[PDB]
DNA sequence: GAGGCCGCCTGC
DNA sequence: GCAGGTGGCCTC
C-alpha cells in the first residue's frame, strides 16, 4: 500500500519487469537517485546507496539495485574522515524495495580546472578542516589496499544504460582479467589442441615466451648426494666461555639458510587444451609444455657458481615439464646472448624481466654441451627533493629516468654538500624547510644567500623522508604529541605539498611511522592528502627485495594528482628471507597490504655480503686512506653493477672508525664462524696494544633463573639479579674483555644477540644505521673476517650506492650520510612504478 | 668528544 | 618467552 510503478515496463527480461520510476509514499525514486537504508542492527548508521535499476520480479516482488557508497570511517581514515564524505567502492547487490529509507542528496565534488593553483590552506585546515554540510564523493577506495583514487570513467553502451552499474561492470571486467584463456589456435592433434597464445591476468602468453613458475612447479634431474646437515652444537669450556650458554637460541640474524627458492624460468614449447572424445577443447583447464632453465646455482655446481655470474644468467635444457597455465607467475624474456643485437649489459638495462643464456647443461652427464639451434622518453619531471640527505632518494629517481632533482632542503651542511657533489645542476638550499616554505609563503623570491626559491608550477615532483622525533611513541595521542604533531617535519611536508600541488607525492619514512600513536600519525597524513583532493597509498617495502644485502622496512606514502594514475608499488624483484618481508599493516583492526602479488619467490637470487664487499682489499681498525686501490676486478654482478661500466682507478672512502684498544681486542676474539657476538668472547686477561691489560669478568652474584654453570660457577655480576634488590655500585667492573653491561642486563634483552657480531659471507646486512658500534642496538657491524666494524665504503655497497656517489665530511658525518638514505635500487623500483604512470597518462 | 650503558612496546 | 624496533642520555 506503498510502493507502485510508475507507466510501464522498459524490458522484459524473463522473471524480471524493468522500470524507470517507482513512487513510496510520498517520494518519487528513479534510476540515478541516492537512497538510505537502515541497517539490521539500528545502532550502525544508516547505510547509502546508488539506484541502478528497478524492477518486478515475479516471484519476489518490486527490487532494486543497490549501488553501496562507503561512508569515510569505514575507510583507513577511521574517525579523522570528514563527517559527511562518503568514498565509491566496488560493492552493490539487488535488495527488495521496502528497504528503502529515505532519499538523500549526494554531491559529486570534482577538483576545479585550478586545482593546482587552489593550495595555500592552513593546518588546521589540512587536519581538521571540513566542508558544508551535505553528503559527497570525490574519490575510489579500494578497501584490501588502503588506495583513493579517481572515480572511474567506466561507461555504459546503448543497451544496458537502463540498469548500468558501474560496480557491476568493474567486477566483470576483473573476473575476465584473472581467468585464463585461450586466443588463437595453431593445430589439431589427437588428444589435445595447440595455441598459438593465450592470456591470463591481462598478460599475453605465446610460444616461444619465457614463463616465472614456482620453485614447486618442477624438479631438475640431476641426481645429487644429500648435503651435509649443520653439526649439532659442540659443548664448551664453561669457564673459558661464560656466556656461550646464552646461545641457546639457535637462531643467526642474518642468516639466508631459510630464504626461498627465485623462480623457475621455462621457454613455452607448447600450449594446449586436453580435448574431450567429442572433439571440442577443454578451455578451463589450459596447459603449458616448457624446456627448463637452468640457474647456475641449480647445476652440479652448487651455490659457489652463483657467486661470479650474471643474476640473470641462464642455461638452456632439454628437459621439458607439463605444468598448468594457472601456476605461471609471469611472463619474461630469455633471449640467446650472442644473437641478441646490442651487448648484454644494454639488453639487461633496457627492461624488466629480462634474462639471456649462451650454453646448455646436460644433467646426466654433468657437463655445459652448447644449446640446439632451434632456439633463436618523456621529459624528466622538475623536483623538488626535502630532507635530501646526501641524496639516495634522487639518486634512484634519477636512475629510473623519471626525475631532474632541481630544488633541495637539507639542513645539515655535509650533507647538503655531499647532494652538491653529486647533483651539480641542482639548487640546494642549507636551510630548515620550514623557514623555507614561509618566505615563498610570504612572497619572497631569494633566500637570503641570493638562490632562488621554487614557486607554484615550478615543482612537479615532491619527494622526501621527514624525521620523526616526539610522537614516535606507541601509546596514545594528547594535546601535547598532537600538539608537538601540527609543528612537526610531516605537516610540514604536507604544507609543501598542499602549497606546490606536485603531479607526484613521496614520503617515505621508518616501518613504525605506520603504527606511531596507534596508527593515528598515518591516519592523519592521508587525510590530509583526501582533504587536498591527491590520490593516494601507503605500504611498507623491504629493501632487501630491490637488491641490497640489507634488510630495511620502509613505510612510504605515495600520492598522485587528479587527472594522475596513482602508481603501485613495484613487485619484489629478489628473494629475500620471509622473517624480513612482514609487509602488512593492521589499522584499527584491520589489515592492510598493497597490491605485491609475489609473495613467496621472485625473479632473481638473493643479494648476500659476499655479493655485497668481497672485492674490497683488506684494511685494518681505523683505516684512514680516503684513495687506495681496489687491487682487482669487481667479481660479483652486484660488484660490477656498482663499480660502473667505466674503468675506476681509484676506491675511496673504504675507511673504517678508530676503535679503542679494548674494543679492537673485543673485535679480534670474536670468531669467524656464522651467528658470532659477544657471548663467544673469551673470558681472558688480554694485553692490550697501549700497555692496558683488559680484565677477567667475575661472577659475584647468583641467577637463579640463568642458572650456574657446568663446573658450579656463578652467572650473575649484580645485585639487581635477584628480584628486588637494587643496583650495588659496586659490582660494576671496568676494562673487562665480556663487556660488563651485557650479561648485566641481557636477561630482559635477548641476551644481546649480535653485539659484537659479525656477518656472514651467505648472509645479509642488518639494517645499516647512521653510526655503527658493536656495543649499540644493531651491533653486528664486524666484517666477517677482519678484526674491524664495516668501512664507510661497506656501508655504502650495503645501501647499494654507486662506488662513483660522493659522500662529505669526516667519517662520522659520512656514517651518517650513508646510514640515513633511502637505498637507491628501492628508489629505482619506485620511479619505474612512477614512470609507468606518466607513460599511461591520457 | 668518546664509550658505556640500556626502557618500553609490538607481534608472535 | 623470543625477536625486532626505535637511538640517546650521562659521564670524561
Ligand atoms: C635496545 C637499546 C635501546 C634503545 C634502542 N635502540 C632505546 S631507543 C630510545 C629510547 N629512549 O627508548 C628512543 C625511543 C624512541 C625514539 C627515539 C629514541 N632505548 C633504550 N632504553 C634503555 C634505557 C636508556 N634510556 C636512555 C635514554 O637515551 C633509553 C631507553 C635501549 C636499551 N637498552
Ligand atoms: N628542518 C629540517 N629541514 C631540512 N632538512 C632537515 C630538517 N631536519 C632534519 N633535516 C635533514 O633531514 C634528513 C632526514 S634523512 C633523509 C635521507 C634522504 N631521503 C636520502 O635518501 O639521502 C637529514 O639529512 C637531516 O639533516
Ligand atoms: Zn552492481
Ligand atoms: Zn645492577
Amino acid at each position: 500500500n506503498r510502493i507502485s510503478w510508475v507507466g510501464e515496463a522498459v524490458k522484459t527480461d524473463g522473471k524480471k519487469s524493468y522500470y524507470k520510476k517507482v513512487c513510496i509514499d510520498a517520494e518519487t525514486l528513479e534510476v540515478g537517485d541516492c537512497v538510505s537504508v537502515i541497517p539490521d542492527d539500528s545502532s550502525k548508521p544508516l547505510y547509502l546507496a546508488r539506484v541502478t535499476a528497478l524492477w518486478e520480479d515475479s516471484s519476489n516482488g518490486q527490487m532494486f539495485h543497490a549501488h553501496w557508497f562507503c561512508a569515510g570511517t569505514d575507510t583507513v581514515l577511521g574517525a579523522t574522515s570528514d563527517p559527511l564524505e562518503l568514498f565509491l567502492v566496488d560493492e552493490c547487490e539487488d535488495m527488495q524495495l521496502s528497504y528503502i529509507h529515505s532519499k538523500v542528496k549526494v554531491i559529486y565534488k570534482a577538483p576545479s580546472e585550478n586545482w593546482a593553483m587552489e593550495g595555500g590552506m592552513d593546518p588546521e585546515s589540512l587536519l581538521e578542516g571540513d566542508d558544508g554540510k551535505t553528503y559527497f564523493y570525490q574519490l575510489w577506495y579500494d578497501q584490501d589496499y588502503a588506495r583513493f583514487e579517481s572515480p572511474p570513467k567506466t561507461q555504459p553502451t546503448e543497451d544496458n544504460k537502463f540498469k548500468f552499474c558501474v560496480s557491476c561492470a568493474r567486477l566483470a571486467e576483473m573476473r575476465q582479467k584473472e581467468i585464463p584463456r585461450v586466443l588463437e589456435q595453431l593445430e589439431d592433434l589427437d588428444s589435445r589442441v595447440l595455441y598459438y597464445s593465450a592470456t591470463k591476468n591481462g598478460i599475453l602468453y605465446r610460444v616461444g615466451d619465457g614463463v616465472y613458475l614456482p620453485p614447486e612447479a618442477f624438479t631438475f634431474n640431476i641426481k645429487l648426494s644429500s648435503p651435509v646437515k649443520r653439526p649439532r652444537k659442540e659443548p664448551v669450556d664453561e669457564d673459558l666461555y661464560p656466556e656461550h650458554y646464552r646461545k641457546y637460541s639457535d637462531y643467526i640474524k642474518g642468516s639466508n639458510l631459510d630464504a626461498p627458492e627465485p623462480y623457475r624460468i621455462g621457454r613455452i614449447k607448447e600450449i594446449f587444451c586436453p580435448k574431450k572424445s567429442n572433439g571440442r577443447p577443454n578451455e578451463t583447464d589450459i596447459k603449458i609444455r616448457v624446456n627448463k632453465f637452468y640457474r647456475p646455482e641449480n647445476t652440479h655446481k652448487s651455490t659457489p657458481a652463483s657467486y661470479h655470474a650474471d643474476i640473470n644468467l641462464l642455461y638452456w635444457s632439454d628437459e621439458e615439464a607439463v605444468v598448468d597455465f594457472k601456476a605461471v607467475q609471469g611472463r619474461c624474456t630469455v633471449e640467446y646472448g650472442e644473437d641478441l643485437p646490442e651487448c648484454v649489459q644494454v639488453y639487461s638495462m633496457g627492461g624488466p624481466n629480462r634474462f639471456y643464456f649462451l650454453e646448455a647443461y646436460n644433467a646426466k652427464s654433468k657437463s655445459f654441451e652448447d644449446p640446439p639451434n632451434h632456439a633463436r622518453k618523456l621529459p624528466k619531471l622538475r623536483t623538488l627533493d626535502v630532507f635530501s640527505g646526501c641524496g639516495g632518494l634522487s639518486e634512484g629517481f634519477h636512475q629510473a629516468g623519471i626525475s631532474d632533482t632541481l630544488w633541495a632542503i637539507e639542513m645539515w651542511d655535509p650533507a647538503a654538500q655531499a647532494f652538491r657533489l653529486n647533483n651539480p645542476g641542482s639548487t640546494v638550499f642549507t636551510e630548515d624547510c620550514n623557514i623555507l616554505l614561509k618566505l615563498v609563503m610570504a612572497g619572497e623570491t631569494t633566500n637570503s644567500r641570493g638562490q632562488r626559491l621554487p614557486q607554484k608550477g615550478d615543482v612537479e615532483m615532491l619527494c622526501g623522508g621527514p624525521p620523526c622525533q616526539g610522537f614516535s611513541g606507541m601509546n596514545r595521542f594528547n594535546s601535547r604529541t598532537y600538539s608537538k604533531f601540527k609543528n612537526s617535519l610531516v605537516v610540514s611536508f604536507l604544507s609543501y605539498c598542499d602549497y606546490y600541488r606536485p603531479r607526484f607525492f613521496l614520503l617515505e619514512n621508518v616501518r613504525n611511522f605506520v603504527s606511531f600513536k596507534r596508527s593515528m600519525v598515518l591516519k592523519l597524513t592521508l587525510r590530509c592528502l583526501v582533504r587536498m583532493g591527491y590520490q593516494c597509498t601507503f605500504g611498507v617495502l623491504q629493501a632487501g627485495q630491490y637488491g641490497v644485502a640489507q634488510t630495511r622496512r620502509r613505510a612510504i606514502i605515495l600520492a598522485a594528482a587528479p587527472g594522475e594514475k596513482l602508481p603501485l608499488f613495484p613487485e619484489p624483484l629478489h628473494v629475500f628471507a620471509p622473517r624480513a618481508c612482514q609487509l602488512s599493516v593492521v589499522v584499527d583492526d584491520k589489515k592492510f597490504v598493497s597490491n605485491i602479488t609475489r609473495l613467496s619467490s621472485g625473479p632473481f637470487r638473493t643479494i648476500t655480503v659476499r655479493d655485497t664487499m668481497s672485492d674490497l682489499p683488506e684494511v685494518r681498525n681505523g683505516a684512514s686512506a680516503l684513495e687506495i686501490s681496489y687491487n682487482g676486478e669487481p667479481q660479483s654482478w652486484f660488484q660490477r653493477q656498482l663499480r660502473g661500466a667505466q674503468y675506476q682507478p681509484i676506491l675511496r672512502d673504504h675507511i673504517c672508525k678508530d676503535m679503542s684498544a679494548l674494543v679492537a681486542a673485543r673485535m679480534r676474539h670474536i670468531p669467524l664462524a656464522p651467528g658470532s657476538d659477544w657471548r663467544d668472547l673469551p673470558n681472558i686477561e688480554v694485553r692490550l696494544s697501549d700497555g692496558t691489560m683488559a680484565r677477567k669478568l667475575r661472577y659475584t652474584h647468583h641467577d637463579r633463573k640463568n642458572g650456574r654453570s657446568s663446573s658450579g660457577a656463578l652467572r650473575g655480576v649484580c645485585s639487581c639479579v635477584e628480584a628486588g634488590k637494587a643496583c650495588d655500585p659496586a659490582a660494576r667492573q671496568f676494562n673487562t674483555l665480556i663487556p660488563w653491561c651485557l650479561p648485566h642486563t641481557g636477561n630482559r634483552h635477548n641476551h644481546w644477540a649480535g653485539l659484537y657480531g659479525r656477518l656472514e659471507w651467505d648472509g645479509f646486512f642488518s639494517t645499516t644505521v647512521t653510526n655503527p658500534e658493536p656495543m649499540g642496538k644493531q651491533g653486528r657491524v664486524l666484517h666477517p673476517e677482519q678484526h674491524r666494524v664495516v668501512s664507510v665504503r661497506e656501508c655504502a655497497r650495503s645501501q647499494g650506492f654507486p662506488d662513483t656517489y660522493r659522500l662529505f665530511g669526516n667519517i662520522l658525518d659520512k656514517h651518517r650520510q650513508v646510514g640515513n638514505a633511502v637505498p637507491p635500487p628501492l628508489a629505482k623500483a619506485i620511479g619505474l612504478e612512477i614512470k609507468l604512470c606518466m607513460l599511461a597518462k591520457a
